[PDB]
């Protein structure tokens, strides 16, 4: 996150952490996610395409901090790795950048909801909010483009939804924006998602309800004049999180 506040897993409980071991055994952040239910974490599947063994992956839900334990914290191991089929990349874009993760502890358990861990509602089909609302993005990633570590206390901000019309203008985006995807920026691009956000949760309050709105996909650069946060569009994927799960 660039730019924004400093934060705890309180103000964000469906947060999800997500960590790879590595071959020699040291374990390195991933990406974000949010816990839909007890059982799933939804993210993007840009952050596991490389490595897409569920067996290398740990998820954490109740933690505040990157490289340290938080109390009350919850590890666990991914018992279910689903990427979408549809998925492509191309140099910047990301289409179909969903991923689910079926958590399950050593001890065969789900998440148990408590003060730091809680689910966050999905959106109604086709429902989002209109061009110019707020919503909150929260992760681990980077402060600044330019930094080499991520922060070790996670982050939130502020952006605000920007229309389809005006992302699919050429000196934003072009057509490498989809209408599966929702744009959102600074008016002075002054705050934004960066890497090592990618799979956290756009949450917007919808009719009274704290609600995933989207998932941190790509961008040029972060918190780069005329480049917004691209977010895949949750409400357009109802059905095939449905089928999943
Ligand atoms: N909102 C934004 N403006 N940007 C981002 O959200 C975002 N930005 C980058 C990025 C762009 C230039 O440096 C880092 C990024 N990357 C990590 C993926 C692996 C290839 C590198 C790109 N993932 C992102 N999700």
């Amino acid at each position: 996150i660039i730019g924004g506040e400093f934060t705890t897993i309180e103000n964000q409980p469906w947060f999800a952490a997500i960590y790879r071991r590595h071959r020699g055994g040291s374990v390195t952040y991933v990406c974000g996610g949010s816990l839909i239910s007890p059982c799933w974490v939804i993210s993007a599947t840009h952050c596991f395409i490389d490595y897409p063994k569920k067996e290398d992956y740990i998820v954490y839900l109740g933690r505040s901090r990157l490289n340290s334990n938080t109390q009350g914290e919850m590890k666990f191991e991914v018992e279910n790795l689903i990427l979408h089929k549809d998925y492509s990349a191309d140099t910047l874009a990301h289409h179909n950048d969903i991923a689910l993760l079926k958590i399950r502890s050593k001890e065969g358990r789900c998440a148990q909801p408590s003060r730091t861990i809680q689910t966050i509602a999905l959106p109604s089909m086709y429902n989002d909010p209109q061009f110019g609302t707020s919503c909150e993005i929260t992760g681990f990633g980077k402060e600044q483009s330019t930094d080499y570590l991520y922060p070790e206390q996670l982050k939130m901000t502020v952006v605000k939804l920007i229309s389809h019309r005006e992302c699919q203008q050429p000196h934003y985006y072009g057509s490498e924006v989809t209408t599966k995807m929702l744009c959102a920026a600074d008016p002075q691009w002054k705050t934004d998602s960066c890497q090592g956000d990618s799979g956290g949760p756009l949450v917007c309050s919808l009719q009274g309800r704290m609600t995933l709105t989207g998932i941190v996909s790509w961008g040029r650069g972060c918190a780069l004049k005329d480049k917004p946060g691209v977010y895949t569009r949750v409400s357009h994927f109802l059905p095939w999180i449905r089928s999943h799960t």
